[PDB]
C-alpha cells in the first residue's frame, strides 16, 4: 500500500485534496525552491482545516547547510503543526554536512515532540543544483535518525523523477531505506503513469500536485488514492 | 545611557557575563557565521540560566533571501526563550528583498508576543560577503515594522565597525534610527576604546564578546558595563 | 516644473530632440551600458548643433571604482562641451568606493568650471549588476559634493523604474536630495504615463528616449515636454 | 640607444628622476593597477615640474573594454599635459576588441594634439588577469595606429618580464613592433642587470621605479642611464 | 591547390566524402565541444573504410591544460589509425602552457610513428570561451614541433572564421604557418562562397561539415572539391 | 591479506618501492592532480623496472566529464604498459555522468587487452573539489563493469582519508564493492598507523608514498609490506 501526499497551494485546495482522500497534506511554497518553506500561520491554518485522522507535512526549505537555522525553523514547522518535518538537502554537499546538519534537526523536532516525523528529502536532478547525491540520502537519514528517506526534482521544468532516475536505481533506493527501517517517498512531477511503478517499487508515500489538477481536483485526487 | 549585550559562546561563558553586569545575554554561533544561528536547546538553556530581569536575544543566521525559512526560525528562537530575535541581512540583496523578508519575521515574532523585539541586522563591511547596503538599514527596520537597526561585521578578521564606518555616518545612522522610533545596536569587534564614541553618538545597545576575554571574565564585563 | 532631458543616438536625433522642446541633450552609448560613454567627436558634434540656451549632458560610463581614469574621462567630457557629467555608478559596491569616486570626478569637473554640474548616478534595478544601492545615492551625491542625484535602470529588457522602486520610495529619494540642497534626474525606460508621477513627487529632470520614439519624434518630444 | 622612463610616486621623486637624467617622466596609479591611472590635477603638476625638453607619460588605467569611457580618459590626459599617453589592455580579450578601443583612443588624442603619442601596453603575464594576449600587442598597436606597443607585468608580486616571457620571444616582439614602424616599450620589475639585455634585443624604452629606488635616488637613475 | 577536409559524423557519411572526393577524413565528436574526442572504436572503423591512399585525422579534444592525460590521448588516437592527431587549445591561456602541452604531445606521436602529423587547433573565437589567442598558434605549432597550424570556431551558433577573423589577419596568419614550414588548416562554419577567398590566402587545407549538407552529400563534396 | 601499491616520483623509488615488498607500482602525476596523468614514456620505463611478476598501475588524470578524451589517454596507458588503468572521477557530477565515461573506458581497455584491469577512483573529499559523491563509487564501479573501486583524497594539504570518512561508512564501502564483485584500493595520506585498520575492514590494496618516506625508502616500505 502506497500512502498519497499532496502538496495544496491555499487553504481552498487543501480542502479539495482532503475531500478526494489525500493521505497526507504537505506545506510547501514554490517561490522559496522545490521544497521552499511556507510561513507559520500557513501551516498552523493547513493544520486546522485538515482533519484529526490526517497527517499535515511541512518544509523548512531548499535548505543551505545552517544547522542551527535549520533546527530552529523545524521547531517553527513543528509548534506550527506540522507532523512531518520535510528538509530539503540543498546546500548540503556530502554525507558528512547532510547527517550533521539531520541530527540536530532530529533532535530540535523531537524535543517538541516525539511522534513528529523527520524527512530527509534529496533530488533526483541533484547535479542541476550542486546538492547532496541523492543515492546516498537513505544512509544520511539511517545515521541521523531520521524516520523517512525522501526525492523530489529541484528544478520544475517539466523534468520527472524517472528522466533523473532509472527504476532499477529507485528500486535499490526504496530496498536501501526499507534495510534500515526507513520509509520511503518519491516525488518529482509525478503523472498517474507513475503510480503503478512507484507502487511495485515498494515506495510508501508518493508526492503529487500536477496529477491531481490548473486547480487540485478532488475527482482527480480520488482516481490517484485508488491507484495508490 | 548604552545597554551592554554580550555573546558567550556556552552555559558558563553566560554566567560570567550576567555575574558581570551584562544587560542582554546574546546566543550565536560563530562557526555558522558572522550572526549564525545556535541550537533551540542551547537558547533554552540560556534563557534558564539568565535571570528574569535580564533580556536574551538569539540570531536566526547570516540569512539568504528565504522569508518562509526565517519567519519559521524566529518562531523557534522565540519558543525557546528568545525575548530579541535578531536577523542578519545576508543573502539580502537591496531594500526590498529586506524588508519583505524583515515582515515576514516581523509578524512571525508578533504573533507569538507583542513584546518580543525583533532586530535587522546589516553589515557594516556588507560589501565584502555580498550584503544589502549597511546605510538602508534603518529604513528597512521601519518599513517592515522592526523594533532595533543593527550593525555587526560580517568577516571576523580583526578588523572593526569604525575600521568600515566613519563616526559621522554611524551619528547619521543612529539619529535616522531614532526619528523612525527605532533603538539602535552596534557591534562588530568593539573594543573598550569605542564605547565613549558609541555613547556619545547616541547608541542604544553595544554588542561584545572580544573585549570581555580565550573566556568571558566578568571583571572585564563589569569595566565594559561601568564605560557604558 | 519638470525639465525634460532626452538621449539621442545620433546628431539627427538631437536635432530632433531640440525641436521637440527637450531641455538637455544627453549624450550616451547604449553599446557600452546603461549610462556607457560616448565618444569626444559625438560630445563636441552634439554640443555644436545645441542652441546656446539648452545644456547639453554626456555619461562617463557605467563605471568600475577606478577614480583617476574616471576623473579623466570626466575631464575629457567637459573639455568636448558636456555641462552635465554624469556617473553610473556602477562598480562602486559601497557608499565609501562611490564617494571617494564622486568626489574625485567633482575636482576633475569644478576645477575646469564650477558652473559644471556633476550628476551621481545609481541604478534603480543596482541588486540585477551588483551595483551600489540607489537608496544612498543623495548621501553619496551630498558627500561628494555632487549636484544632482539619479537613478536610471541597468539592464534595458523594458522593465522600468516604476518595476524596480515603489512611489513612496522615489518620493522619499526625491525630499533627500532636496534636503541636501541637491535636484534630483529620475528615468529607467520612463513612459509617458510615468510624467505625472514624476512631476507629483517634485522630480526636477525627467530622462527618456524610448516614450519619444524606432526614432525620436519631434511630435512625440513635444507632447512629453507639455506633460512636464 | 634606450630611453630611460622612470614612473615617480610625487612631484618630490619627479624632481630627483629629471635631475637623475630620466628621459621620460611617467604619471601612474598603482592603487589602481599596473597601469592605474592618477589624477588630472597630478599629471598637470608634473609636467609643470618637468623640463620642457623632457616627455610626461600618463596612463589611463588596466582598461576595461570601455572605448567611450577611454577614449574620453585619454582627452583628459592628454588635456592635463601627458606627451604620451597610455593605455592598459586589461579587460580586452582578443585583437579585435583591442584595436577598436585603441583606434578610438588614438583618434581623441590625435584630435587635441597630433603630437601626442599614444602607448598600446600589453601584460606579460595577461594569463594571470585575463588580459589579451601579450604577443598580439605589436599588431594591436600596427592596426589601431598607435605610436608604442609596450609590455609590463599586471600583477606586483616581484616576478619580472623576463619571468614570463624568453629572451627570444621579447626579440621577436621588438623586432615585429620595429617592422610595423613603432617603437617598443618594456617594463616589468626591471633590475638594472636587465638593462643590458634589453638595450641588446633593441628595445626603444625602458622603464623602471624598483631600480631607481625606498624612494627614486637621482644617483642610482644616473647609474641606469649610463647603462642605458 | 587546396585540400578538402571533411568531418563525417557517422561511416555512411565518410563513405559519401570519400566518394565525392575529400582528401582527409576527420574523425571528431560534436558533443564533447567543437573539437571534441571520438572513441577509439569509431577512429578504427573510419581509418578501415578510408582509402589507403587518404589520410585520416582525429581530434584528442578541447583539451585542458593536462599535458599528460593529453599525450596518452594522443597516443589512442594514434594507435586507432589517426594520420592527423589534432589538439583543440582550450584550456591551455597562453603561449608557454600551449608549447609545453602540444610538446609533450608531438614527442607521445612521434615515439609510435614518425610519420604521423600533430595538428595545433586554436579557435577563432578564443575570446567565447577563454581560449588561448588564436594568433599565437603559429608560434605554438612552430615552438612544439607541430606539422600543422589550424583554426576552427569553439561555439558552433553559426559565426564563422570571417566572423571572427579578418581576411588580412587570415591572410598574415597563413603566411606566418608558411614562414615556419608549416601547413595551415582553416574551418568554422565554412560555407561554399568562402572557398575561393581561403585558396587565394594559400591556406593548406579547408575543413568542412555544413557545406557538404541535412546529411554528406557526395555531389555537394564533388562541388566543393571542384572549388579547391 | 592487503596488497600495498606505492607510488614512486621516478624509476629510482620504483625500486626502492620493489626491493621493499611493494605489490602494485603506480605512475602517476602530482603536478596535474591527486591522480594527475604521467607520460606514455615514464609508464612504459616504469613497467620496464618492474619484475614481470608484479603490476604496474597508471592514473589517467583527475578527469573532466569527455568520455571520448579518456577512453583514448586509457589506451595510451595500457599501450605504454600499465595493467591497472585508474580514473580519478573529478569533473564527473553524479553516478549517470561517472558510469558512461567508464563504461567507455572499460571498453577501450578491454580492446587492448581483456586482463587488464579498471579502476573507478573516487575522491573521500570531493566536496572540495565538487567531483562525484565517494560513497557511489563501489555501484559506478559495478554498473560500468570496473574491476575496482577505489578512494584517494583530491587536496593534498596533509588531511587523511580518515579526516574525511568514518571507519563505519569507509567499512560500509568495502562491504558494498566486495559485494559487486570487486576489489577495494584505499588511498589518501595513509600513514603505518591506519593500515591495520584498512587491513580490519577487508581492503584490499592499500596505496602509499609519504607513509614509505624525504624519498621512499626499502626499509619502510618493508615494514608497510609486514603490517599488510
Amino acid at each position: 500500500h502506497m500512502i498519497l501526499l499532496v502538496s495544496p497551494i491555499d487553504v481552498e485546495e487543501a480542502k479539495e485534496a482532503i475531500a478526494g482522500g489525500a493521505d497526507i497534506i504537505d506545506v510547501k511554497n514554490p517561490k522559496e525552491g522545490s521544497l521552499g518553506a511556507n510561513f507559520p500561520w500557513m501551516i498552523k491554518a493547513i493544520r486546522e482545516v485538515t482533519p484529526k485522522d490526517l497527517l499535515v507535512s511541512a518544509t523548512v526549505g531548499d535548505v543551505p547547510y545552517k544547522p542551527g537555522t535549520i533546527s530552529l525553523a523545524a521547531v517553527g514547522a513543528a509548534i506550527s503543526g506540522a507532523d512531518y518535518i520535510k528538509v530539503g538537502l540543498y546546500g548540503v554537499k556530502n554525507y558528512y554536512q547532510a547527517v550533521e546538519l539531520m541530527k540536530n534537526v532530529v533532535r530540535a523536532v523531537k524535543d517538541i515532540d516525539e511522534n513528529k516525523i523527520v524527512v530527509a528529502a534529496g533530488y533526483a536532478d541533484a547535479y542541476r543544483v550542486g546538492a547532496v547525491e541523492p543515492l546516498i540520502v537513505p544512509k544520511i537519514a539511517r545515521d541521523a535518525g531520521c524516520d523517512v528517506a525522501m526525492l523530489d526534482t529541484a528544478i520544475k521544468d517539466g523534468k520527472t523523477l524517472f528522466d533523473f532516475q532509472s527504476k532499477e536505481i529507485l528500486a535499490e533506493f526504496v530496498d536501501e531505506a526499507h534495510s534500515y527501517g526507513l520509509k520511503c517517498a518519491l516525488a518529482g512531477s509525478i503523472k498517474k503513469e507513475h503510480i503503478p511503478i512507484l507502487k511495485e517499487i515498494g515506495t510508501d508515500i508518493v508526492g503529487v500536485r500536477g496529477a491531481a489538477c490548473g486547480r487540485i481536483d478532488r475527482e482527480l485526487v480520488k482516481e490517484l488514492k485508488e491507484l495508490c
